[PDB]
């Protein structure tokens, strides 16, 4: 079972707020981004290039690592509708351990230019590269 490493996740734009949401759903095949079992996992989130006035980095609770995993959370970020069309997302699937050190082995970069104003959500999946 070596394929790719998927991770759906669902964006939103709230204009009413002038906030961006993520919503980090799941991963899939993951057994093909591990060599190694039992260890945690987190997605790192960064939403891109970092404004300095706000949060631009989230990260997921930490669950035990399983071929399919699911995380459902979400991130929610303050930033006008023209801001957010600058920026690129990128998620990263990371493990971790009591040492809190992130080896984050595989990511996606999602441009954000094409994010919907109206607040009809859009949910995909994205392929990761190591
Ligand atoms: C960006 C918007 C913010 C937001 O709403 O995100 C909050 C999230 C999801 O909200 P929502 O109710 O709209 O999404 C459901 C959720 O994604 C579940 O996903 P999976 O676990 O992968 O199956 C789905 O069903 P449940 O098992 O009942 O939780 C369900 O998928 P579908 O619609 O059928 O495609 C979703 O309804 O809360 C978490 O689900 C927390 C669970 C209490």
């Amino acid at each position: 079972g070596s394929g790719a490493t998927r991770i759906q996740i669902a964006l939103k734009y709230d204009e009413k707020n002038k906030q961006f949401a993520i919503l980090i759903i799941q991963l899939s095949n993951l057994s093909a981004l591990l060599q190694q079992q039992d260890q945690k996992v987190n997605i790192r989130v960064a939403v891109l290039p970092c404004s300095e006035s706000t949060t631009c980095l989230f990260r997921t609770r930490p669950l035990d690592a399983s071929d399919t995993l699911v995380f459902n959370e979400v991130f929610w970020v303050s930033m006008s509708y023209p801001a957010l069309h600058q920026k690129t997302l990128r998620v990263d699937v990371c493990t971790t351990d009591r040492s809190h050190l992130e080896e984050c082995l595989g990511g996606a970069q999602i441009s954000l230019a094409e994010v919907a104003r109206s607040g009809e959500r859009s949910t995909r999946w994205y392929n990761l590269l190591s």
